């Protein structure tokens, strides 16, 4: 573990095609990568949370506990297991985006 940094598996939707997948997430520094696994040599994408303008649950999903990552362009719709699970995300990415 170390302080600002989290990792661990959400479910996100597709954008042009909405099919939901579950993805490896890591977060060091402003870097927000999914992986196709936690065993991916390479991420599928690199976000940088400076582009990101906010982060809000998001309430119209199939899924209960999920949140959404707004940039420009695209929001990302994710979602965790539990409230909890939901929330540690949501509270530390709204933690880098206070320091940005
Ligand atoms: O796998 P299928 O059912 O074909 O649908 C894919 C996955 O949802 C992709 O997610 P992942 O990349 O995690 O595999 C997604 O890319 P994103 O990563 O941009 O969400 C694609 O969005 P579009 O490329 O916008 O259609 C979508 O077409």
């Amino acid at each position: 573990p170390s302080l600002g940094t989290k990792e661990g598996y959400l479910t996100k939707q597709g954008g042009l095609v909405k099919t939901w997948k579950t993805r490896w997430f890591t977060l060091h520094r402003n870097e927000l990568k999914y992986f196709k696994d936690q065993m991916s040599p390479e991420p599928i994408r690199i976000l940088d949370l400076t582009e990101c303008s906010a982060v809000q649950f998001d309430y119209s999903q199939e899924r209960v506990n999920c949140f959404c990552l707004v940039f420009p362009f695209r929001t990302f719709y994710l979602c965790a297991k539990t409230g909890v699970e939901a929330d540690e995300w949501i509270k530390i990415l709204r933690w880098k985006l206070s320091q940005i």
